[PDB]
C-alpha cells in the first residue's frame, strides 16, 4: 500500500533559474515607475550572454543594464572563474511594444474589473495537507535543499560552492481516503557547481552532513536512504556556460513537482494581466482557502480563460475523495466566495506590486505568506 | 456526477511551436549524418530573428542558414505581408560544444545500453481509454482544430489564414469508477491570424462551418456549445512579431493537455541521452501498452533519474482505480517487460532517426504510429 | 601633362550607408530632448537585423525600435520582395553608458568651452576650387549619380530600381600651378539593386539615358567614355542580405573621395564631444575659408588632439603650392581666426543640434550650406 | 621651412583591433582547409560579445568559438578583472553563404587568372624613403610605441598594463624638393588600459623611462618634446567594455597614418578576391617597388577597378617631384613590369596563405618582410 513519488528544484544559479529572476527583475523594475505597465519579457541567458526578447508597453523609464546586471550579482555570479560576471556580461535586448491588436483586444478602453483575460489559456491550483505549507513534501525538501546551498555559499561555509544547483527528493507515501502521508525519504539527489580545487570526497561529505542532515528531518531519513551526491563525478562548468537558460523553462519546479496538474503558463516577466500569472496565483489561493477552511485535505481546481474576455470560462474541482462534501458542493462554494476575473484578482491579490523577483527562485507557492497563500474566509 | 476539463493546443505557425520545430530541424539535421550527435538545441524567436542558443557536440556538416530557413518556409511565413518571412529573417547563433564535464559524467567512455541519464528529472507517462488515440478527448480535438487551420489555409479554402492560431476546447466528462466518459463539448476557442481585407464576421463564420464541424463529431456539439472565435476582434500582427517564442514553453500542449501529469522536461531539439525525451517517450509507451493490452483503462507512470546513472531511480503507476490488479502488481509486471535505461530506450523507440521535426507540432503523443505509440505486448 | 583619379560613392540603401544613417537617427533623437547627449552610437546591418551597440549617456526617452524603424523606411526597405523591411526587421540593442572613466577624462565638471578633445586622433580638412562646393568633381558626379537614381526611384520613373547602390567616377585632369582642371570623364561604373522583371539591357540604357545624361554635364563625355554599367550582370540580391553593413565603413565616401586625406575617424553616431566629427568639420571650414577667402586655390588642414585636452596639439596647412602666402602664413592666419577646441567649435557650428541624420549619404561636405560649408570671413 | 605631421597606432586590445585580428584568424582559418575560400567576415565587439556578421562559402570545416577565443586569448584578455575573458565571453554568429549574384558576377566559371575584381573600388599605394621601412616615421613610431606595450605586459616588467593602448606621434620635418626629412618628435600621447592598483606617476614615470625611451631614437627626442602621458587620468574600463569595437576602423592605423591617400577599403576578414585587400597590397608592392629601385623617393600610387573586370580602370602614378623621371614615364613602368589583375596579384603575392591573422595589428605595411615588402626588380 506504498508508493514513490520524486519531485526536483534547482538554484538560484541554473540558467533557467536566473532567466525568471530577470524577467521579474525587469517586471519589479517596470512596475515600481508605472503600476499599470504590460509586460511580457523572455530572458536567455548562454555564455557571456543575457538576452531580453518580448514586448513592454510601459512609462517607466528603466535602465536594463542595471537592472540586469544587479540581479546577476545577486545570483553570485560575479568572476570569470565562476563561468558569468555581471561585470562584463553582454545585455542584448529585443524588446517591442505590446501589439496594438492585443491591446485593443485585452485593455485598452475597458474599465479594470472587466479587462479581458491577457491570453486563453488553463491554469490549476493545489493544496495538500501533508505539510504545514499546504504544499507536496518532496518538493518543499527539494527547495530547500537548495536554499541551504545557497546560505552555504553566501555565509562562507562551503565557499568551493557555485551558484547553479539541482536537487531532487522521492518519497515515499502511503494514502488515506485519498490524502497522502510521507512516510520516508527514498532517495535524494543533489547536483551542484563547484571550484577546480574541492574533490569530490569533500563534496560529498559536506552534501550529506552539512545540507541534506540540516533540512532533511531525522524521522525521514533511516539506512536505506539513497544518496546520489554530485554524481556526475565534476560539475565546475556551470550556469549559463554550462546549459543554456530560457524564462519559463522550470513551470514545474515553480509550482507543485509534479503533482496535481499543470496548465502550461509560466510566470516570470508577466504583469497580472496575463492569466497565466494571476489566475494560478488565484487558482492556488483557492485550493489553500478549501483546504485551510478543513473542506478538504487535498484538491485540484482548474480554470481556464478566452482571450479578451473576463469571467473564466470553466472552473473544476476535484477533491480526490478527501472531503465529506461533493466536487459540486465545493465548486458552488469557489463560485460563490472568489471572482476570478483578472481585473479583480489583481485588487485581492494586490498584483501591480513589484514583489516578483522574490517569486522567481524557490517556488512561487508555500512559501513567505505572499497574498495568494493567506487563506480566504469561507462563507457557505 | 459531471465536470468540465479544458486543453488547449497551437498551431505551426504559433511562436513556440516555430521555435520546437526548428529546434527539430536542427536536431534531425545533425542525426541525418550523426546518428551519436549530442544536441541541445534552443530556438528563440522575436520580430525578425531566430537565434539558435546550446550546445552540440557532433561531426556532422549542418548549414543553420539552409535547415532553419526550410523549417520556417514550411510553416509558412514567406513574406512581410506575415509578419515573418524565411528569405530574409535574421539566423544567429550561439552554440557550443557540449560542456566536458557534462560528457564525461554521461557517455564518454561507457558502453551504449550503460549511458547515463542525460540529467537528472521526472517524466510521466499517461494513457486512457476514452478514443481510439488513448488521449484525452480535450487535447485531440483541440489538435485536430489546428490541424484544419492549416489545411485549409494550405489548399487556398481560406486564404486570410496566417501560420499563428490557437484554440482551446472545454469537455464535460462523466467518470465510472475512475474512468472518464465524455458527454459533450461545452465551449470552444479559436483565435487565429488573419490577414487585413477580411472582416470578423467572415471569419466567424468560416471558423464554425469550415474549421469546428469539419473537425468534432456531432453528437459532441449541441444548441447549449460555447464558441468564443476571435475573441480578440482582430489579430493582423501574428508569429515572432506578435510574440516571442522560445523552445520548451509548450509543454503541456506536447503532452497531455493537463490531464495526468508533467515532470517538466521538454522535448525539442534533444537527442536520447536527454531522458526529458526519451524516458517520457518510454513512460507513453509504457502507459500505452498497459491500456491496450487491457490492464487498465486510464494510468499514469512517473519514472525519475540522475544525470550520470542508467537505471531509474523510481518508477510509480497509478491506475486511478481502473484495474483489478493492484498498483504494485502492475508495477511488477512494468519492470519484468521493460528496461528504462535510455541506452536501451533507443534501440526499443528507434531514436537516433532523423524523425523529430514530425514531432514538434500537434503533439508528441496520439498519432502517426511513432513507436511510442505501438503498444509492447506484455508478458504476466 | 594630365593624370586620371577615381572617386566612388554609394546610395542611400547601401548596407554601410544604413547603418551611418541609422546612427545619425539614433543621434538625433538623443539631441532632440537632451542637447548634451553623449553619444557613441555603432550600427550592424545583416540579413533582417539591425543592431545597436556603443555608449549613449543622456536624459532623453528614445524609442529604439521607432528611431529605426523609420530609419530604414525613409531608406525605403519596405517588403521582404526588396531583401528588407523595417516593419519586419529584428531590431537588437547593446548599449551601455559611456564609460565613467571617459567621462571624467573629457567633460564632466568642466566649463563647456573647455571641455577636452573626446579622444585622440588626427583628422583633415580640404578644399579644392575645382568646383563651386569646393569639391573634387570626381566625388562630387559620384554622389549625384547616386542622388539620380534614388530621385528615379521614388519617383516612380524606374521602379525597378531598389535602395542599394554605388557608384565610381575617373576623372582625367591637368594641372596647374598645384591647382587641378578637369578635362573630361574617363570612366563611369554603376551598379545598382534591381527587381526580378527588368532585363540587363533596358537597366543599361536606362543607366545611361536617364542617370548618366542627366547628371554629368556634356562637355565631360566624349565617344571614348567608358561605361561599366551593371558590371555584375545580375544585383537582385542586394541591401544587407547581399553585404553586412557597418557604421563608419565609408569615411572616404564620407569625406573627399581619395583627394587631400584621412586621418581615420568616422562621423556618424557621435555628438560634438567627439573630435572626429566635430574637429573634421571645423578642418573643411578652415579649408573653405581659406579657398573662398582667395587665400590659395586647393588647400589641405590636419589638427590633431589627445584625450581629455581641449586645443589642438598640431595644426599643419598645405596648399600644394597654389598660393603666394607661405604655408607658415597661412597657419598664422588660421591662428589668428579660428579656435579649435571642441567647446568651441560646437558654438560656432551649432553642433547641438540634431540635423546629423541629414549628413549620413552623399558625404558631409560640399553641399547644403550646413554650417561648416558656410565659409568665415578672414582677418589678416 | 618646418612642418607638423601626426599619425596614431593602436593596440592588439584596441577594441577595433580585437575586431581585426578575429576576422583574419576566421579567414586563416578557412583558407588552412580551403585555399579559394570566399571570405568577408565583420566582427563587432562589445562587452562580453564576439558577433561574426559577414558572407563565407568555404569547404572548411572551421569551430567558430575555438577561433574566435584563440585569438581573444592571443590578444589577452583572460579574465573578467581586464574587462573581457576568451573563456566565458559570449560568441555569436551571423554568417551567410556568399551572395550568388555577387559570386555568378566575380568568380564563378572564370579562369582564375580572369576572375573580375570583387567588388568596385579606388586603391591606393604609398612609399616614402624616409625610413629603412619605407614608411612614415610617425606611423612607425606609433606602432612600435604600442609594441613595447605588449612586450612589457607580456614579459611581466609592467603587470599593471591591460591590452587596449593607444599611441600618437607628431613629427616636425623639412622638406627637400618634395621628400621629407624627420628633424624631432613634437608630441607623443599615450593611452594605456591598467590596473585599479597603479596610480598615475607610476604609469607616467614608466611610460616615459621604460616605452619611450626605449622606441624613439634620441636624437629625435630634445626638451620641448611634449608628451601626454594618459591624459584621460584613468583607464581602467577598456577594451570592448570601454568603447564598441568593429572590423576594419582602423584603415588609417592599417596603412599610412594620414600620409599618402586612402580609398576607403579595408582589409581584414577578406580573400584575394576582394580587391581591397590584394589590390591595395600591390599597390603599395608597386610604390615600394619605385621607390627602392631608385626612380624616386616618395611615391603615390592610385589604382581602381569595376566589380567583375578583371583589370583596373585607372592607374595613377604621382612623385611628389622626387624623381627625373615624369609621372607618366613611370606609368609607363609600372604597366610595363606589373600585372593588377587579382587572379595574378595572388600567385605574384601568395595571398591563398593563411598568415593573415598577422597583418592585422601594428599595420600592414613596413613590417615582416610580407610579400608586398618585397622589392620587385623593374626592368625598363
Ligand atoms: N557537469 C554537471 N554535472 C551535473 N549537473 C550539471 C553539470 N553541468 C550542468 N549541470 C546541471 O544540469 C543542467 C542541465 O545540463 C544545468 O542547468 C546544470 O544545472
Ligand atoms: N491579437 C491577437 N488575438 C488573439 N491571439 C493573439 C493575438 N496576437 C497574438 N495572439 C496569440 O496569442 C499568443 C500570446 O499573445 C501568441 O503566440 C499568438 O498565438
Ligand atoms: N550582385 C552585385 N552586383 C554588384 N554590386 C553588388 C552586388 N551585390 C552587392 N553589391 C554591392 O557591392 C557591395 C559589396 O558586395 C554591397 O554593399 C552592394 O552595394
Ligand atoms: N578612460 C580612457 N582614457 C583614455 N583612452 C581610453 C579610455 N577609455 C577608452 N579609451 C581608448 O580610446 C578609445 C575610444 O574611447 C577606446 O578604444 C580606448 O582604446
Ligand atoms: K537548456
Ligand atoms: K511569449
Ligand atoms: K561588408
Ligand atoms: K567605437
Ligand atoms: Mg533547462
Ligand atoms: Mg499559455
Ligand atoms: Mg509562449
Ligand atoms: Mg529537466
Ligand atoms: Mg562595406
Ligand atoms: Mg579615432
Ligand atoms: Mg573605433
Ligand atoms: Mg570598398
Amino acid at each position: 500500500g506504498t508508493f514513490l513519488f520524486t519531485s526536483e528544484s534547482v538554484g538560484e544559479g541554473h540558467p533557467d533559474k536566473i532567466c525568471d529572476q530577470i524577467s521579474d527583475a525587469v517586471l519589479d523594475a517596470h512596475l515600481q515607475q508605472d503600476p499599470d505597465a504590460k509586460v511580457a519579457c523572455e530572458t536567455v541567458a548562454k555564455t557571456g550572454m543575457i538576452l531580453l526578447a518580448g514586448e513592454i508597453t510601459s512609462r517607466a523609464a528603466v535602465d536594463y543594464q542595471k537592472v540586469v546586471r544587479e540581479a546577476v550579482k545577486h545570483i553570485g555570479y560575479d568572476d570569470s572563474s565562476k563561468g558569468f560576471d555581471y561585470k562584463t556580461c553582454n545585455v542584448l535586448v529585443a524588446l517591442e511594444q505590446q501589439s496594438p491588436d492585443i491591446a485593443q483586444g485585452v485593455h485598452l478602453d475597458r474599465n479594470e474589473e472587466d479587462i479581458g483575460a491577457g491570453d486563453q489559456g488553463l491554469m490549476f491550483g493545489y493544496a495538500t495537507d501533508e505539510t504545514e505549507e499546504c504544499m507536496p513534501l518532496t518538493i518543499v525538501l527539494a527547495h530547500k535543499l537548495n536554499a541551504k546551498l545557497a546560505e552555504l555559499r553566501r555565509n562562507g561555509t562551503l565557499p568551493w560552492l557555485r551558484p547553479d544547483s539541482k536537487t531532487q527528493v522521492t518519497v515515499q507515501y502511503m494514502q488515506d481516503r485519498g490524502a497522502v502521508l510521507p512516510i520516508r525519504v527514498h532517495t535524494i539527489v543533489i547536483s551542484v557547481q563547484h571550484d577546480e580545487e574541492v574533490c569530490l570526497d569533500e563534496m560529498r561529505d559536506a552534501l550529506k552532513e552539512k545540507v541534506i542532515k540540516a533540512v532533511v528531518p531525522a524521522k525521514y531519513l533511516d539506512e536505506d536512504t539513497i544518496y546520489h551526491l554530485q554524481p556526475s563525478g565534476r560539475f565546475v562548468i556551470g550556469g549559463p556556460q554550462g546549459d543554456a537558460g530560457l524564462t519559463g523553462a522550470k513551470i514545474i519546479v515553480d509550482t507543485y513537482g509534479g503533482w496535481g496538474a499543470h496548465g502550461g503558463g509560466a510566470f516570470s516577466g508577466k504583469d497580472y494581466t496575463k492569466v497565466d500569472r494571476s489566475a494560478a496565483y488565484a487558482a492556488r489561493w483557492v485550493a489553500k482557502s478549501l483546504v485551510k477552511g478543513g473542506l478538504c485535505r487535498r484538491v485540484l481546481v482548474q480554470v481556464s480563460y478566452a482571450i479578451g474576455v473576463s469571467h473564466p470560462l470553466s472552473i473544476s474541482i476535484f477533491h480526490y475523495g478527501t472531503s465529506q462534501k461533493s466536487e459540486r458542493e465545493l465548486l458552488e462554494i469557489v463560485k460563490k466566495n472568489f471572482d476570478l476575473r483578472p481585473g479583480v484578482i489583481v485588487r485581492d491579490l494586490d498584483l501591480k506590486k513589484p514583489i516578483y523577483q522574490r517569486t522567481a527562485a524557490y517556488g512561487h507557492f508555500g512559501r513567505d505568506s505572499f497574498p495568494w497563500e493567506v487563506p480566504k474566509k469561507l462563507k457557505y
